[PDB]
């Protein structure tokens, strides 16, 4: 069979597929036209019917997996289009595959003859395949980063960062909802609570605002809006600072607060509706990503996900709000291949199977 | 003069007047008419103008105060409104005042000739005013309860609490915004931290979503919804619970989740929309709360503000949210003269000038 990952999320499904490299002359033989069908089909194209995509600038190159060498590639859909997934399966196996949509539609992978699908532990699959990733690699670069200088925009730039001793990590994935996991050893990780506030809030609540009709499309908006149109600030409060508890005027005291004036409703423009819906949501998972890191003792926080995908307004204030509101104790940390690590977990069970 | 205490907040201006009823023969000649004006306008009406109003409940009768007895009464009006009231001041004195506008409209207070303005701290007036009232009670009764078995509609019924050893405390002040505070002592107190997802949050969202124009109306409107139309839930996700994690069906993964999806954005009502407003923000307060009272090891959460007044069904799902989440460690408890403490504790600042 070929070798598979999948995490049916509640809006993405990832999947993480192994393409040998090292097929023998006898193994080509050996090797049934479907196989090859699938195989070139899937490696020949990077749009996959219309709403499959392979990212290509993910590739693991000439990685070595279950004694074979390989590339490891990432390709996603919307869990919407399940079926034709499923339905293209049936015209053409062990799977192992997590996400709630691994418990949601076990019947209907089910209707694939002999299909035989191993539903593995969602926790157990985002820590080892985000171990595993950053173990090997993103082709002798550094799967971690984080923004240096968070604070100053003329500073502010992505760099590197070590992830050998991993331990203790705080990790936030930010998908539909939220989950904060906290990671003590290979062995010792927990859910620590989650918040409902997520990229599906996001994306969601922009379009109410806007009529937006893509993921893409609400962040275009929000590049160009202004936040401050919609959200009332400390300084609309105080008229300045309010030094006696810290709080610069700049910061967002009530969001959508000045969306309760009739004449501010009327004035506010999409784009400023955009941003201040990412704004909202962003600051809201940070806050709560340092409130457990206080109480975990864990001072570095990887955020996962694919919120964060081609999302760099987000992660950019992830980075300064995390370090200015920590006083610098808590940094901010991102990965290259932040959406997949369940994915990848959920391939990496097959020897057990 | 008479005896006001003002908080003047981001959307509100709540006043405590002190009206005296041991008046002597020889005290009421040597009162002036416009005092007098004063003190039977204020008495015999409850709706003052177009906006403001007089919680007559609320008011606590044959106080002693400041070696006096007198009435002390809770007026509210929009900050919005703060010129006409200025201006009444300016058409016929020591102000003790506290929030936010105490600041920004300083200059403002000062048009009127020899006012003297006395900013007080936010911080010190919630507490000494909570503090105050309830150590006076409510004409008898408990100022402070709870809703007991808050888990099972057919029994959960408000009830008294006792907070005669009140220390240590977690109050949550929902406003505009929300403030989080940790009372350790009558002298140990501080601003724990905040969120921008306050009352100002829900008033200006369900605004932009639904055309409400005015708290009640949003209130009315989110009484008649099913937030699960806009929100996803864990069952959505994974076709029922989540016991590995401990997260029933019904709970909420995505706030707006199901809004990503165009032909549900075209089936949601108003009212659906306004119940997931109301929902979304109070879990949220909730959730930071409790994550807040176990850094803190506070086990008793006291709730504050006006985005509870006449808001019974965020006040039930605060005490079903802290009771089941935190496994019964934690009480959600609140207060009948929430929005007034500032007010209150600004009034009790008038001996020290
Ligand atoms: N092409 C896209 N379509 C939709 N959402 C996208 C897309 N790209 C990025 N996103 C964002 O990524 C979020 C979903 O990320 P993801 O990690 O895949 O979660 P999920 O697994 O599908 N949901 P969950 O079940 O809660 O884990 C969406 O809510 C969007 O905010
Ligand atoms: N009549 C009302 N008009 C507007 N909002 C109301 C009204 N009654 C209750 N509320 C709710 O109460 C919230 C404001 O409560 P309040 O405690 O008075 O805050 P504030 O002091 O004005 N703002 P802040 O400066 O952040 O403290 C509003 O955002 C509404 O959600
Ligand atoms: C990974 C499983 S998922 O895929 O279904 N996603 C997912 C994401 C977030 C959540 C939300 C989540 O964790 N809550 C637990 C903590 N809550 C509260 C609420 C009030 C209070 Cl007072 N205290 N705590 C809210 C809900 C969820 F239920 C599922
Ligand atoms: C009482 C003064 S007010 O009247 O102006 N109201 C008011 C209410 C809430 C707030 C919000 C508040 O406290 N924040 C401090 C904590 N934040 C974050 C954000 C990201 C991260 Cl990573 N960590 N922390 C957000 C802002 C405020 F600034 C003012
Ligand atoms: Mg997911
Ligand atoms: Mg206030």
């Amino acid at each position: 069979s070929p070798w598979f990952g999948m995490d049916i999320g509640g809006t993405l499904v990832k999947l993480s597929y192994f393409e040998p490299i090292d097929i023998t002359a006898e193994e080509e033989q050996e090797e049934v036209e479907s196989l090859k069908s699938i195989r070139k089909y899937l490696t020949s194209n990077v749009a996959y019917g219309s709403t499959g995509i392979r990212d290509v600038h993910l590739e693991l190159k000439d990685l070595t997996l279950f004694g074979r060498r390989g590339n490891l590639h990432f390709i996603r859909f919307p869990t919407q289009d399940l079926p034709t997934f499923i339905q293209m399966g049936r015209d053409k196996t062990v799977l192992c595959a997590t996400g709630g949509g691994a418990y949601k539609f076990e019947k209907d992978f089910r209707t694939i003859g002999n299909l035989h699908l191993h539903k593995l532990d969602e926790l157990d699959c985002l820590v080892k395949g985000l171990l595993y990733i950053d173990s090997v690699s993103f082709n002798g670069q550094a799967e971690c980063y984080y923004f240096a200088n968070a604070s100053e925009p003329e500073r502010c730039q992505k760099m590197p960062f070590n992830l050998d001793d991993p331990y203790p990590l705080l990790v936030v994935n930010i998908g539909s909802g939220v989950s904060i996991l906290a990671v003590h050893s290979k062995d010792n990780y927990k859910r620590v609570t989650g918040t409902s506030l997520g990229g599906g809030t996001f994306l969601g609540l922009c379009s109410l605002l806007t009529g937006c009709e893509s993921f893409e499309e609400a962040l275009e908006m929000a590049s160009k809006g202004d936040s401050t149109q919609a959200d009332k600030l400390v300084r609309d409060i105080y008229g300045g600072d309010y030094e006696r508890f810290g709080l610069p005027g700049w910061a967002v005291a009530s969001s959508f607060g000045n969306m309760i004036y009739k004449e501010k409703r009327e004035s506010v423009s999409k784009e400023d509706l955009a941003r201040a819906t990412l704004v909202t949501i962003t600051n809201n998972i940070g806050s709560v990503a340092r409130m457990c890191a206080v109480n975990e003792k864990i001072n570095r926080v990887v955020f996962v996900g694919n919120f964060l995908r081609v999302n760099t307004l987000s992660m950019k204030l992830l980075a300064y709000a995390l370090d200015y509101w920590s006083k610098g104790q808590l940094k901010a940390l991102f990965l290259e291949h932040e959406g997949y690590f369940g994915a990848v977990g959920a391939l990496l069970g097959l020897p057990n199977f």
